[PDB]
């Protein structure tokens, strides 16, 4: 692996209510920029802003991002927010990684999706 994942995994813990997640674009519009954008608007943090502020070096490339994304969902903890765009591209981390673990973990209370062009919101999940 090209990162010590035990060392970062205490960085990536969030606080409650306040994890963002994102996939994909609509029009276009969308990607990791307009996610933190929607997040800090709103009073959370994404996982590249988290890596960012927390200051934790990120890149093989892909499977560090995976084990970083899997940590992050795993500590989440009540209502969750996902910027979502109409377009996913195939094999994305959020159905393929995060999703399943948000699922899986029993302190997640509530899913909300929000469009990144549009920002209408639909709950997918209430536990």
């Amino acid at each position: 692996s090209l990162i010590n994942l035990k060392e970062i995994e205490p960085q990536l813990a969030t606080d409650p209510d306040s994890a963002f997640f994102w996939s994909g674009r609509t029009e276009g519009v969308g990607g990791p920029d307009v996610a933190e954008a929607i997040a800090k608007s709103r009073g959370g943090v994404t996982l590249e802003s988290t890596i960012k502020d927390k200051n934790i070096k990120m890149p093989q490339s892909i499977k560090a991002w995976e084990d970083v994304s899997a940590s992050y969902a795993k500590q989440v903890s009540g209502e969750v927010r996902a910027v979502v765009g109409q377009s996913l591209r195939e094999g994305n981390i959020w159905e393929n990684v995060e999703l399943p673990r948000l699922m899986g973990n029993d302190n997640v209370t509530k899913i909300t999706t929000i469009d990144p062009l549009s920002q209408t919101e639909k709950v997918i999940f209430v536990r």
